[PDB]
Order: structure tokens, then C-alpha cells, then sequence
């Protein structure tokens, strides 16, 4: 048993919600929120703007200590940083920007990070800004994650379009 609420079931281990991540984080406390991040942990828009706000930019000088240190990571990649106040860790989890062009093919390996932590509060990886269909994402998600997941949409209208078309 768990504190997430509201989630409606789609499989054995996936869980989707219609939730602003932030505000999902901040009342759940995870052990584990994951970012959308690039690869050079730059928290400028979309989910990880909106993660790192929330942080009050603690979350971006941590990311730039660790960038400083160890270089960009992959995409397809991840790195364990601190949570602050919205969680105990974040995974910041580097899917594929279409609007760069990067295979898409990178996202089953980008999702493959998620099966290092039993239970985790995420977004779908390459959604919104970076250019992928959702409809996909969840796909993927479903197909590759077999720890137990609960995603946060914050459009109310693309949710509704996921649960209806979900095979
Ligand atoms: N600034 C942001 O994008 C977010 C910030 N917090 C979030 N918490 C959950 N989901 C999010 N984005 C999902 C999303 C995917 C898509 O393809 C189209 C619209 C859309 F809203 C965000």
C-alpha cells in the first residue's frame, strides 16, 4: 500500500493520472519523482522548469555541480540527484527531443532507467516540448517499465485521449 490517490489502473504496474507533477510531488513526497531532463540537466521549460521552480533553482545548482563534474549525460540516460522539497531523489531521465531530431528509438532505453526503483511518480518521457506523441510514450512506458509507475499528465484533455485509445 501506497499514498498515491486517484490513479486509474492500465496495467499490472501502470497507473495514469490527469495531475500537475509538481503538485502530485509536493503532497505525496516520493521517494522517486522523475524529470524530464536534457542532457545537460538545463531545467529551462516543460516538466523540469517546472520541477526546478518549484525547487526555488536549488535543483539547477545542484545539476550544474553535477555537470561540472561528470559531464552531459546520454540521451536515453539518467542520474540520481536530490529530490528537495518534492521528493527524496529525482531521476532525471534524458528521453529523445524530436525537435532535434534524436531516434525515438532511444525512448524504450530512456524508460529502461525507471526498472532501478521500485515505485516512482513520473511524467511520459519525450511528451510535451520534447516533440514525441503521448500516445506512444505511454505505449513504451507500458512495454518496458515493470516497476510500479504512477504517471502525472497535466493536460486534463490529452489524459482523457490516453485512457480511451489504451489497448
Ligand atoms: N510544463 C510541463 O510540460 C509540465 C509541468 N508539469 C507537468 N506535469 C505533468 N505533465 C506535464 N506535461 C504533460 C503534457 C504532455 C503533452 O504532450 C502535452 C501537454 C502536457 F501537459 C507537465
Amino acid at each position: 500500500v501506497n499514498s498515491f490517490s486517484g490513479y486509474l489502473k492500465l496495467t499490472d504496474n501502470v497507473y495514469i493520472k490527469n495531475a500537475d507533477i509538481v503538485e502530485e510531488a509536493k503532497k505525496v513526497k516520493p521517494t522517486v519523482v522523475v524529470n524530464a531532463a536534457n542532457v545537460y540537466l538545463k531545467h529551462g521549460g516543460g516538466v523540469a522548469g517546472a520541477l526546478n521552480k518549484a525547487t526555488n533553482n536549488a535543483m539547477q545548482v545542484e545539476s550544474d555541480d553535477y555537470i561540472a563534474t561528470n559531464g552531459p549525460l546520454k540521451v536515453g540516460g539518467s542520474c540520481v540527484l536530490s529530490g528537495h522539497n518534492l521528493a527524496k531523489h529525482c531521476l532525471h531521465v534524458v528521453g529523445p527531443n524530436v525537435n532535434k531530431g534524436e531516434d525515438i528509438q532511444l525512448l524504450k532505453s530512456a524508460y529502461e532507467n525507471f526498472n532501478q526503483h521500485e515505485v516512482l511518480l513520473a511524467p511520459l518521457l519525450s511528451a510535451g516540448i520534447f516533440g514525441a506523441d503521448p500516445i506512444h510514450s505511454l505505449r513504451v512506458c507500458v512495454d518496458t517499465v515493470r516497476t510500479n509507475v504512477y504517471l502525472a499528465v497535466f493536460d486534463k484533455n490529452l489524459y482523457d485521449k490516453l485512457v480511451s485509445s489504451f489497448l
